């Protein structure tokens, strides 16, 4: 029993039938499906220990404020922090990343310092980092792609200056699929006394990730991608980075003392997370984090391996099928996802063939990547993506139905 | 049969024991708890429909985008908007407070700016103001409190001139339990150009809010209050004025479109919701803004006022006990919860002891509002906080187990 088969009872929405189809769900870039065991925590913290966290005194509050707590713990160690004051709880990774924009950037970057970014970023590690330019005088740098479609390593390098003060890349792409030499990259931007920030969204749901080992400054990713709830997120920082940064929200819970004049701050985490938090999300994520530890990343990624080059390897071998990014190898690593174009045809019309006619479900569109998509030449592509709880047998059925809507509409010639 | 007696069914965190004794929650003020109908939205979103939200073809996709925009759009009904693209998700409404201050308020406050605060006002409502007014010269002005120990009227109509461009005040206050004249605030602001922020956190989960007859050009709100799932929360704002407002958070899904250089915005709602959103949080809320519907604003309202009285009745009758905040009259009104003092002992121990000897669930501190405990001449208080699934009963019991907690502390003086 592959994986695959062996998880799939644990998700009850894959065992339904769209539009008199049998779902194939391959949207997971998009978001995660979740397990019965996130689940339960989550309905588990609302019917019997809901209450606000810290300094509540009664029973509930201090059961609701250990396991929230807790949770902070459980993805410290995911991760390898060596300190779980160094996770900070955020709505997704979008906010994260403002969080540093805001409180680091604002604060450290000076008119003629450099950013380096690369043409396939999220718009998420895009905008914040534009706004931060026009406020700031700072100067964004960006890496084009090589023959391979895979960011420039030597180019990046190149880009490394002492005007360099921050690096903010994707540890994975979420299009392109391929994967940057991180530790590598710390390294030479350290040696300038620049700041790494990794957009980790695509590697923390797939793969082994350790942020010491990568000696990252600064890490994001979002819950909703790796099995938990939408709602919750966090950002990663080491403790002093987090130490020197100023509160970025502000209000209840954050505080030391309140007084009308001023106020004064508490330490990291706490500094920054204003008002309620995210509790039970919180605590549901902590469950994803036990879930996914359970079956082990490594299982996971080594699965992902296995079908992801499945999934390649079949795409590919429809004739008028483009697929972007790097050929799968042992020494280009590709993530479990294939963004493509078919020749003549619109990704909108596939993916709206597929779900309707065939019930598969992937995407079409820039994937919040429109520079991307951009210097590929197109303003839109299709994109099949995978997670643990598919199979062969899901890659099987969707080239099937792929092949049968490339038929059809090439039909009209 | 009571409202609270008929209602109590549907909270299964209500019907356990706590420390040996049965639990009696006082502490909605703190986080409200659920009805089964929320967590059965909540769970059938995750088993069944959950996808990423907009511009996603296919049918789960549709599914999940349709329910979140629904759920914008009962919420809309629930506070009477306008216009349901005049609400924006937050995690809480502390987060929605600071998307003001840093949008509206950094581009708008100018040094010699005034914004009208009051003494009794919530840390989320007070830090951010000081944080804007650090970065941009602008100046606080707090509204002290009469004898009756509510904002003095009169001293904040005074303070409004040619100076002040926002006034942000709470509707009813999480300590005093009072209520400010908001619709005739509004009148006095406007006619100087001003602005209004409700911090509407302590009347959206207890009364009937109509913000086109405040006419408020800002207010303010927490799902988690209003027997909703933590995580969520959101911002009203008028649509003329939210169009006005410069993007805060940056990234996917906020914008229109993404180039190197720049980027475009999305109009609102979406200018203000970046990444990926607490979609099954949403729907969560909507569900529970369902159920409070059913049962009835005014009738929740009118049931708050009887067990408030009563609650305010009960503890006044105690001796050596001051309760803070005005006294319940035909004229006055309070919201069903009293904050407290007994006579040479701290509410610590008052907290701690009822939890662990008679199960009852009470909050002592500054419950962030420290300015007013200092202003009270104390540095904490305890605080009895009920929501219409709570009975006479409850607060029988709560008061003899106060009692006998207060004659156990004065057993040893």
């Amino acid at each position: 029993v592959s994986l695959g088969h062996r998880v799939r009872k644990d998700f009850r929405i894959l065992h339904q039938e769209v539009n008199g189809s049998k779902l194939v769900y391959l949207d997971s870039a998009a978001t995660s499906q979740k397990p019965a065991a996130v689940l339960d925590a989550l309905q588990n913290y609302y019917e019997f220990y809901n209450s606000n966290v810290h300094r509540g005194i009664h029973y509930l509050s201090a059961k609701a404020t250990d396991e929230f707590e807790l949770a902070r713990k459980k993805v410290a160690r995911f991760i390898n922090a060596s300190d779980s004051r160094e996770i900070v709880f955020t709505r997704n990774a979008t906010e994260a990343i403002n969080l540093v924009a805001y409180s680091w950037g604002l604060s450290n970057l000076k008119p003629g310092d450099e950013v380096i970014l690369t043409v396939a970023e999220h718009h998420s590690c895009i905008v914040p980092w534009q706004i931060v330019s026009q406020k700031t005088g700072a100067v964004l740098k960006f890496v084009t792609l090589n023959e391979d479609e895979v960011p420039d390593i030597n180019k990046l390098r190149e880009l490394i200056s002492p005007k360099t003060k921050l690096v903010a890349v994707h540890h994975v792409s979420n299009v392109l699929a391929s994967s940057l030499p991180i530790e590598e990259i710390v390294v030479w931007a350290h040696d300038v006394g620049a700041k790494v920030l990794v957009d980790a969204c695509q590697s923390v749901p797939h793969m082994v990730v350790d942020v010491q080992k990568l000696n990252a400054d600064f890490l994001v990713a979002s819950s909703h991608k790796m099995c938990g709830p939408t709602g919750i997120g966090f950002l990663y920082g080491k403790s002093d980075l987090l130490h020197s940064m100023p509160p970025f929200l502000g209000g209840g819970e954050m505080i030391s003392d309140v007084f009308l004049d001023h106020s004064t701050y508490a330490e990291p985490p706490s500094r920054f997370e204003a008002g309620t938090p995210a509790i039970g999300e919180a605590i549901a994520l902590g469950a994803a984090v036990d879930y996914l530890s359970g079956i082990g990343m490594p299982k996971i990624h080594e699965y992902e391996v296995e079908i992801g080059k499945y999934l390649y390897e079949k795409l590919s071998s429809l004739p008028d099928v483009r697929i972007y990014g790097p050929r799968p190898s042992e020494s280009v690593h590709r993530g479990a996802l294939c963004s493509f174009n078919v020749e003549g045809l619109h990704p909108t019309d596939l993916a709206t063939f597929l779900d309707q006619q065939h019930g598969v479900a992937i995407r079409s569109g820039h994937h919040s990547a429109q520079p991307l998509h951009r210097y590929l030449g197109v303003n839109a592509s299709a994109r099949a993506s995978l997670y643990f709880y598919n199979t062969k047998d899901d890659v099987d059925a969707f080239i099937v139905a792929l092949a049968d809507t490339v038929s059809f509409f090439n039909s009209f010639k």
